[PDB]
């Protein structure tokens, strides 16, 4: 499993673990000191619907299709999953202007 946030690689140790439910994929990386999940569709491509990358760097970072507020892009190949985009958080010192960071995840939801 890989995630970068900002050009910045996480390390995650946490498992990926896929589910289906209402003709969506549900994808959720770690834990409690993770929080990251992601909401697909199912189809080719997969058409990304919103990713919480939880708190990094101070700030809850999120992206959410239809909001103006970052992008997002995903790519199947087999059980990979490739998601990039730019995700979006509160300010909590400064809430004047949002935070945009970049992000990519890359998946693999088998064994």
């Amino acid at each position: 499993p890989k995630v970068v946030i900002d050009g910045k690689d996480q390390n995650v140790t946490g498992s990926v673990v896929c589910t289906t439910a209402a003709g969506n994929v549900n994808i959720a990386i770690g834990g409690a000191a993770t929080g990251i999940a992601a909401v697909l569709t199912d189809g080719n491509p997969p058409e990304v619907k919103s990713v919480g990358l939880g708190n990094v760097n101070g700030v809850t970072l999120g992206y959410t299709s239809g909001t103006g507020q970052g992008n997002a892009s995903a790519t199947k190949d087999g059980s990979h999953y490739k998601i990039t985009g730019t995700a979006t958080g509160v300010d909590m010192a400064n809430p004047m202007s949002p935070v945009n960071k970049s992000f990519e995840i890359e998946v693999t939801c088998s064994t």
